[PDB]
């Protein structure tokens, strides 16, 4: 989704997160500027939640209803859930005074192995932006928030500055990454969810390395108990739950150690005073020897792209021009690509802007017609 | 939960499930009946929910923005997901007219193995009541909606009519047996739900043995396309979800081929006319050769029960009886029990109401004291 921004000698942009930027200047040559990507290396994790229990074999304990309590050794140990009620007992039993007894049902909970959920989160001191400026509608430009200012020497074309202040977007600390361990399936990973959600989430968790898991109750249920017996049952995996409450949230990307988000813009201060064009001291191309390689065709954006095969002499400057019906005098051609200039290698390659209605392009002596819709 | 119903000649009942009924009519012996079980063996399946989606590899197919159309095998076939939308196109691809194309993602959907949710429904006139007699607070009578009469000759007891009219419970209709295919794990199986709601389920279904499966699109979800992909998701077990949703619901339990329910009552007329004593030609027990077996202690269901170990001539007939402070010389128990008598092979338990206060319970000549707690 380019944005066209048409001279003076520095230019303000806000360069979002996909999002192309051709800045043009009149006498200066046309260049791409587009924030590439916002990332952090191997974030801090916060919690780990578990999306599928692994329990245990149960351990039910039971005495009677005056006198004996119910005790364990999975009782005053981690890592264990357990639970204790009524028991209903009596003479079917071996419990002698008719009455409520006391149970006890502990169960040891793990985790079963590839059904973590890892959270990781920003610090806004560690972050790093790409913004790669590229020529005629390539270097790369890396900035944190400790340096914000970069000088890129566009080969042959020139020098552009760069003061890009990074503008944090969702308060870093809002910010969590959320990663699934690698499910053999193919669904999704890392998607990029909010701090106050990610900790508000009914799932065991604990924190990186920790043995145990917290709050293991939340995937364990217990049935009604049978005066020596109680049932604990397993809720099964979570992942649907979690993949339902996820439906549309978008899934960031990840190349293994860099954490990407996909939120955030940059507002960059782009200094163009000490880039030169093309060249000029090229003679004009052989008005005559060239032919269509593309016809104009809609740049999408706008804009109108085209390409010239020239069966002629190497390197040379090509007279690209256009006219209005009824003015075919006066030139319309609004160059985006602003000294197209055929080379040895090949490319020449042309876009321009026309005004609205029926426009004819001569390359040369090549025309060929366009017809501008009107503004929509 | 015993209730007690203490004469005449015919008795009604409602017999709900998991409940007993202590049945003593005066000079007659007393009888436990209780409704033991509702089911239905083998009921006929419903639907079959997919818990766990299994996707085949994805086939993309694309074309240009003004011509080609986009066409797969996995298209114009039986059970697959596609989905088909605009591609953002241009040259950076080979499509040379710039604009948004054509696409298509089909992947081949299937269950996975143990992921089932099959749902049973009744049949009124398919299924069986047990109501099970049994003396002195055992023989089982069948009942269906077609066949609601049978005599129980009660050995040695007598004869008790049973014409149980078989009340549905919530209409065979709205009802449905959820049995979750055997994962390894102990997790619950069997809950009993509601067809509305069962129906109402967002989770690829089918008809028993039909190899295709039905609204697939519920557990797959594509993400944004680029130009010459789009990818497909799998969103994983639900397992989880349905378990959530099933909170509480109680489970259901299956003998095999015997589903059952655990709701519903029977309305039985219980015929007692027919029924004798244990036995009143038996000289009465030696009044002093008694012990305590175990003293008398709460039945927990608002009576005293207790056992006496007799040390002389066998079989023989129980002299109890019990007083209130105050008029030694009127009996106040009012036995469950009728007519207790010491038997060759054992037994000879006693169970007797008491007016509240301090009473003394005279087991022959040996005496123990109870106190019988104001109505509460």
């Amino acid at each position: 989704r380019c944005t066209h921004l048409e001279g003076t000698t520095r230019v303000t942009l806000v360069l979002e997160l996909g999002g192309c930027v051709t800045i043009t200047a009149e006498g200066k040559p046309s260049m791409d500027v587009w924030l590439d990507a916002i990332y952090q290396e191997s974030p801090a994790k916060t919690r780990e939640y578990c999306l599928h229990a692994k329990l245990s074999e149960t351990k039910v304990a039971a005495r009677c209803p005056t006198m004996g309590p119910a005790v364990l050794t999975e009782e005053r140990q981690i890592g264990t859930v357990c639970k204790r009620d009524q028991s209903d007992r009596g003479w079917g039993n071996h419990c002698g005074l008719f009455g409520k007894g006391s149970i006890v049902a502990c169960v040891k909970a793990a985790c079963e192995a590839k059904k973590k959920a890892t959270g990781y989160v920003y610090d806004a001191n560690k972050i790093v932006y790409t913004v790669k400026v590229e020529p005629h509608t390539r270097k790369t430009a890396t900035f944190t928030v400790s340096s914000e200012k970069t000088i890129l020497t566009l080969g042959e074309y020139g020098d552009v500055s760069l003061l890009c202040r990074v503008a944090s977007g969702v308060d870093l600390a809002q910010t969590i990454i959320l990663e699934l361990d690698k499910t053999a399936e193919h669904l999704p990973t890392a998607w990029q969810v909010h701090r106050d959600w990610f900790n508000d989430l009914a799932l065991p968790w604990k924190h990186d390395g920790n043995p145990h898991w917290n709050n293991a109750e939340r995937l364990v249920e217990f049935g009604a108990p049978h005066a020596v017996k109680m049932d604990v049952y397993n809720l099964g995996d979570q992942t649907g739950v979690l993949l339902r409450a996820l439906a549309g949230v978008p899934v960031a990307h990840i190349e293994g150690n860099k954490y990407h988000l996909k939120s955030g813009h940059v507002t960059c201060e782009v200094g163009l005073e000490k880039l030169k064009m093309k060249g000029l001291t090229y003679t004009m191309c052989d008005k005559s020897k060239f032919a269509w390689k593309r016809t104009p065709t809609d740049s999408g954006h706008d804009t109108v792209v085209m390409e010239v095969t020239f069966s002629g002499s190497k390197p040379c400057r090509i007279p690209v021009r256009a006219v209005a019906h009824g003015s075919p005098d006066v030139n319309v051609a609004m160059l985006i690509t602003p000294n197209p200039t055929i080379e040895n290698d090949g490319g020449g390659f042309i876009e321009m802007q026309l005004p609205p209605g029926d426009n004819i392009i001569y390359v040369g002596e090549l025309s060929h017609q366009w017809f501008q819709t009107g503004s929509s």
